């Protein structure tokens, strides 16, 4: 229909390979904040059959035992058996980590006040936020996190045995225009893909992916007779994990944010410190854009921030309301420079970024779930 | 000014660690390319100090020397010394290279007719091509890779000798809305990071920066008494490449293609046979979008397609003119339709993506350069 469009999503489930990699950096980022709040974390992860490789930087007064912290990450994403193509107790645990560089710690951070402690390197950093939801967040990527999530609850309360960790969503959305908003009218396609045992056949899968997931997950009100339905499309997916695709932590930054909505500066979360402004100062425009719509002043907006690697402000900040404001984007920007600082040093604060509940964010995306802090709107003065 | 923006974007050089291990997996896909057409390549690389790690699947009737590829790219790049951090001779090249999953396999492209290949995995993609430059590019991207190049190419003739291959940029730019196109207006912030040598000081590589790279690539008319520079913002960088910050393929995907511009679907480039339709789809994205913009149909413009693993067809195709075309977006679909097949199968005959041209690729951006297959427009019938 005319005025109308399809935007299509993707999530991943917790034993994605690169997914693996997220939680495993996540889970060595919280260990080392639970001893040493100040730790300048650096942790890649990379995973293929067998193996899990920290590569990376780490200056911190902790004592982390990371046979422990990755095997204890694996156990609970359920990789526990060589059946399933990859097992905690058995795998190997290789560590390549070496400290910080002394000449980005000294350009950074060394002999700085915290609230003026420089962005850990330079970029461009996106927030968004839609009014579609009363989450802040695109129904596409919405939808396809917790069709993984759902297939997570039902492998670990026994009621598909056949499941296995590793998943792959992807739901299509039919949208109508509404003065720069989008309004969901159906969910025009569903993609399911998740590895199983040797023993279920495919119209078992099939059957159970409809009835017991996707059911169970996207109301009815936007399935219909035309909706088409991808399950297990590949025909067989019993190898999988890191034996099935080598995995890498940062190359799920789509699914960790707006699922291609929006706008991204192409920053990995996992594995990182509040001084790396990839991670902190995207959360911080996500509480911007939230802050924004939550506050009545736009049902959709962009924000843009860069910074230069030893500098602490931002060298640019941008709004976009996509028509969805009565303020004119030069206003809207003056509001946020009176009710936000965007300062690393600040943000750290403002978002208590030292806290170790980095493990929690590194599956079924970092934002619209669990009233982490830059969830929580400002109240903004104007 | 009202109805102005600012808008930022990176780049990074050829010795950007992350980088590095693009340049190397598409090394690793032209190596096997050159001597089997239908190779099946999926390789990731890593690098920390010391340390070239290729990790992924591929199968192939190639006889790769994997020691010799990836040393002949590090060399290429730079790394020939341990006093600049990084040496292909002398280096560690560690191989987790498997055969690609039989699983995949059978669900992709075994006893399939080469145009019904199914896309080798699900996903969503994006093109892009704005009418602000002639390559069809956002100026702010353009400007960053040229300033890479630009140190890379003082690197090697010889005139910066303290320069060493590790860089990284960034633009901001303030640009004019005009009817949904943009135009730029000035530079109004430049970031340059450069590793390089114990001797050189701090004076004299901001001097440098400035009057022999910046002047040599910024045309003057964007350059003002208010714009930024930030030159060597840490201070110092002498340590740099892996040995600096571990890198990864495929941590660079908005460096790789529109600086954060139009849309990204998440998945990386390098590394990837034409079966991966992160690769074939996103590339034939941007030639339609490139094809529409040259076309006179649009100034601006941004196309989604998507996919689901083992099936051949899209199963989501979106434009979006930013009010540039007087074409619908219901006829603009209609005018792709007629002209272009995005199954994989039929992007890897219009786009020759058998050829292994793709280490080229793999530094400077995917888009905007030499005029590959996918930025030489098609004619369209309508
Ligand atoms: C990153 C991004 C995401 C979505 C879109 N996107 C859109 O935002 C609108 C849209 C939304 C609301 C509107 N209100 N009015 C009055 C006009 C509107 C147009 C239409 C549209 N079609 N295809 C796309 C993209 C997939 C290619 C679109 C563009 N860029
Ligand atoms: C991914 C993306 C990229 C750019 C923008 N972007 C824009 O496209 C326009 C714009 C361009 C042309 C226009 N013509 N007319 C009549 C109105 C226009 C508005 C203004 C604008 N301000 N901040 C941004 C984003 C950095 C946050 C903007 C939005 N999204
Ligand atoms: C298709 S793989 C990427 C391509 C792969 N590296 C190759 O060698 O062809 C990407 C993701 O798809 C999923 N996957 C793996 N095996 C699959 C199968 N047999 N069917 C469907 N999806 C599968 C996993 O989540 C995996 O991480
Ligand atoms: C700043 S590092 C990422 C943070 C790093 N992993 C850490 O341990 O803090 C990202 C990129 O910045 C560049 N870089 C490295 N050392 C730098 C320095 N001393 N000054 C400026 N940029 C530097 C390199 O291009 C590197 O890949």
């Amino acid at each position: 229909e005319e005025g109308t469009f399809l935007f299509t999503s993707e999530s991943v489930g917790e034993g994605h390979p690169d997914k693996i990699c997220d939680q495993i950096s996540d889970a060595v980022l919280d260990a080392h904040l639970q001893q040493d709040p100040d730790a300048k974390v650096a942790c890649e992860t990379v995973a293929k059959t067998g193996m899990i490789l920290l590569a990376g930087e780490i200056t911190s007064r902790a004592a982390v035992d990371y046979q422990k912290v990755v095997r204890e990450a694996v156990k609970h994403i359920g990789y526990d058996d060589s059946s399933k193509g990859f097992d905690y107790k058995t795998c190997n645990v290789l560590v390549a980590l070496e400290q910080q560089s002394p000449d980005i710690a000294q350009g950074v951070h060394l002999d700085r006040n915290e609230e003026d402690i420089g962005a850990g390197d330079q970029g461009l950093m996106f927030g968004y936020a839609t009014d579609e939801t009363e989450e802040c967040m695109p129904l596409t990527i919405v939808l396809a996190h917790k069709l993984n999530a759902k297939l997570a609850e039902l492998r670990r309360n026994g009621t598909l045995p056949w499941l296995r960790p590793d998943s792959k969503t992807q739901v299509t959305v039919q949208y109508m225009q509404d003065r720069g908003a989008v309004l969901p009218i159906r969910v025009h396609t569903i993609v399911i893909s998740v590895q199983h045992d040797e023993e279920v056949c495919l119209d078992e899968m099939r059957d159970a992916l409809k009835e017991k997931v996707i059911k169970a997950v996207v109301p009815a009100k936007y399935l219909d007779e035309d909706t088409i339905y991808h399950l297990q499309p590949s025909g067989r997916f019993v190898i999988g994990g890191p034996q099935g695709d080598a995995g890498l932590t940062g190359r799920k930054i789509i699914v960790d944010t707006y699922g291609g909505w929006g706008a991204h500066g192409g920053g990995a979360f996992s594995g990182k410190d509040y001084t790396k402004v990839d991670r902190s100062a995207a959360y911080a425009a996500r509480w911007v854009a939230k802050s924004l719509v939550k506050g009545g002043l736009c049902r959709r907006v962009l924000v843009q921030v860069s910074y230069a690697i030893g500098v602490s402000h931002p060298l640019s900040i941008s709004i976009f309301h996509y028509g969805t404001s009565q303020k004119s984007e030069r206003e809207l920007l003056e509001i946020v420079k009176k009710n936000f600082d965007l300062r690393p040093g600040v943000i750290v604060r403002d978002l208590d970024l030292k806290k170790p509940i980095y493990q929690r964010t590194a599956a079924y995306g970092h934002f619209g779930r669990d009233s982490f802090p830059w969830e929580v709107p400002k109240k903004l003065k104007y």
